[PDB]
């Protein structure tokens, strides 16, 4: 379902600082750039 403004922000920051999630959230959103560095979101 649809996250919080509050999750959503706590999976920006986690792919901030990696270059390469930061990179893949720009077009790829961020749900699926987080989980493909991370997997599932556990929230
Ligand atoms: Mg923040």
């Amino acid at each position: 379902k649809e996250l919080t403004l509050a999750q959503t922000e706590s999976l920006r920051e986690v792919c901030e600082t990696n270059m390469a999630c930061d990179e893949m959230a720009d077009a790829q959103g961020i749900v699926a750039a987080y989980q493909a560095f991370y997997g599932p979101i556990p929230f």
